[PDB]
């Protein structure tokens, strides 16, 4: 079995370093002076860098793999989304949520990613999605750490027996207690159901994630109750506002009050730039509004934040191949971090802040934590999302559950030339 | 030499084509009713997709290579991106222009674009990166058409012998004729360096590519001068408004006027993606505009419009790969052409359309035209995109210029599985 990383970049960190393994821990990790040899039972990360897992903080694994079945969204609307969807009902099985969401994470394998915080929609009396879904959970557990949201996605108290079915899936195992507010028929059942929400995770011990303010609404705030409750309570790190969106639309003196309220609170936010790029501003002819939260203030208040792929290849969001850099890349742009050590920085965002947000208890390169950690072949942050790399070794438990064989591209001029795409 | 390109799949094409070649040409275009084997002389697409060349259409080789030099764009902010140039002044020298333009022109040639437009800066009295790219264009000539704007990027008005500097360049052998009239000190000059730009295209017969109302200002409207001056002379297909960001802030009701000239003047139009989320919209708080131009108006109404990197790698745009699909990606999310149509049309945007816009006289497979096309490892262009595929072969006057060895991914399940991201 692995006994050592070696030659392993450190995010913030200068030189070289050994991690040393054991019992699939990390038991030491030592600075070194230069180059290590590589040898039995070592994994040479080659001076690229290692990390922590890559963390998916907000997925649907019950809509994954769905897009044109069986049509396509030819407009790309979201309207047009839940039409193709509702002409899939029929396909809609057991077996079917299984096989789909099991495609997907092993993508999420592939890229790296050992934690994962799908959501599930159980207005549905049948709660089909979640049954198939908790048992997905037991059959990828040695890859990956699933963590199931309740999510009501027609409301809690805009829908039949809502809040019966959110408890009944809580008494399922849902790992987290989901809401959508600004999706209830009023502002006041927004309010309750909040209230409701809190409720239930205090009685049953879990933690919560609410689809909050997602739309182009400036007068959408129940942000403002979900960061107020946790604070009464005292659970701010156990809840988090997924989304946000509205914020985007504030005025910034009702901004700046709530901020300090937020940072109180101590609870976690995620932006879904694939997707929030794409759904938001819809209404807006031109100019149009980018709609995702304020994640450049969140960071320069020390507010955490992280980002989230959201959908994968749905009715919703036609694209993606669950790839946190590409996420990070599209953050970054939209909401302008773009400054050299902003960029660097980035990784964070799918990472470290990723794991707070999921209130994870062993993460992180230190010694004591179980030994989860990937390599990616580049020299830093910035590097890594430059060139978009794939992940070259992913390590769970000291031993490699996945690794990708880099692309090799030549070009042949008077001579034949390798090209990296480094300078 | 190479005869056949085998097992093709053509875009708006149904099945598999069959591209015959002789001296180094395309002698004639099949269909296949089924799968050919392979054999010497014939490169097989494998069922990939073959298209002419991607096209770069804006970008500035003789800024390329710089970021970090010698120190980074922190803030991330154009002020301080002119800063930060300023600093590596001492570097700036005929052997380190070619050098920095070829690094990224191999980075190009690498990722199938055998067409690249640069902007080079002629607001220089010693015209020292012009004459260093009229060099590279030679010296590259094998790989990539190279065509180079005579950017006039201090203003042609507004800075000391602006004019003579800009036909100098021409007189030097430059391509195209460009301009710059929203940096002018004033509107009148802006509109007066537009008729001493057509009147030297036309003196010269060069093309004009014109840095257009790139800012978000309302009221730049320097695009309808140039489509008027294109009308009038009945040179629209010669003619190129680059960026138009400004076009993102236009209320409807003069839009929809100025659509009319843009259409009946035949001009092009083109948008950087990557660079206009990240420069455009930095004087807003929140909202905060996008800053792309109408792209999807354009396409809807039948304008010609494509995408360009602009920079790569530099002290205003930090990142790049000079990848074009990636370019795309980043288009087709802000500018919300998301349907799967759109999308799968997507590389219309840098192939074709921007072959128009470099007034290309030989591109696209047809019999007759040179053999230069590229392969890509996907069924079609939703597919190339979604999974930013590499570009399995470049072939130019029917010969391999550049290849790439696909990344190889694996996950160690209850037994190995082979990653390729498809369902
Ligand atoms: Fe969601
Ligand atoms: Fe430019
Ligand atoms: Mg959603
Ligand atoms: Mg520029």
């Amino acid at each position: 079995a692995l006994q050592t990383i070696i030659n392993a970049r450190l995010p913030g960190e200068e030189g070289l370093w050994q991690i040393h393994l054991q019992d699939g821990k990390i038991s030491a990790i030592d600075a070194q002076s230069g180059v290590m040899p590589i040898t039995e039972n070592s994994l040479d990360a080659e001076q690229g860098l290692v990390i922590p897992p890559f963390v998916e903080p907000h997925i649907h694994l019950d809509t994954t793999q769905t897009a044109g079945q069986p049509n396509w969204n030819q407009s790309g609307t979201l309207f047009e989304g839940i039409e193709r969807w509702a002409e899939r009902k029929a396909l809609l099985t057991h077996d079917d949520v299984k096989q789909r969401a099991w495609q997907t994470l092993k993508w999420q394998i592939a890229n790296g990613i050992q934690h994962v915080r799908t959501h599930v929609d159980v207005s549905d009396a049948t709660l089909t999605a979640l049954k198939a879904m908790l048992e997905v959970k037991q059959e990828v557990a040695p890859w990956i750490d699933l963590q199931i949201v309740a999510f009501p996605q027609e409301g809690i108290l805009s829908y039949p027996n809502g809040e019966a079915l959110l408890e009944e899936a809580l008494r399922l195992g849902a790992d987290v207690v989901g809401a959508i507010p600004h999706f209830e028929f009023t502002r006041e059942y927004g309010v309750e159901s909040l209230h409701k929400t809190f409720a239930l995770a205090q009685k049953y011990d879990r933690l919560i994630d609410v689809h909050c303010d997602e739309i182009d609404d400036e007068q959408s705030r129940f942000v403002e109750t979900v960061a107020a409750l946790a604070h009464h309570e005292g659970m701010g790190a156990r809840v988090t506002a997924s989304h946000t969106t509205a914020m985007h639309s504030y005025n910034g003196a009702y901004t700046s009050r709530l901020f300090r309220l937020l940072k109180m609170s101590g609870i976690n936010f995620v932006a879904n730039p694939l997707v929030n790029i794409h759904l938001q501003g819809r209404f807006d002819t031109y100019p149009k509004r980018r709609g995702i939260t304020r994640v450049k203030e969140m960071l320069e208040s020390g507010i955490n934040v992280c980002f989230g792929h959201d959908g994968v290849f749905d009715p919703w969001y036609p694209l993606g191949t669950a790839n946190m850099l590409q996420v990070l890349h599209m953050g970054l742009h939209v909401c302008q971090l773009m400054g050299y050590g902003q960029i660097n920085d980035g990784l964070n965002l799918i990472t470290h802040h990723s794991a707070r947000t999921l209130n994870l208890q062993d993460y992180g390169i230190a010694a004591g934590n179980s030994a989860n950690l990937i390599i990616l072949p580049a020299e830093n942050g910035f590097d890594a999302l430059r060139r978009q790399v794939p992940v070259r070794y992913s390590v769970r438990g000291g031993k490699v559950i996945a690794s990708t064989q880099p692309a090799q591209t030549t070009v042949y001029l008077e001579q034949p030339e390798a090209i990296d795409y480094k300078r």
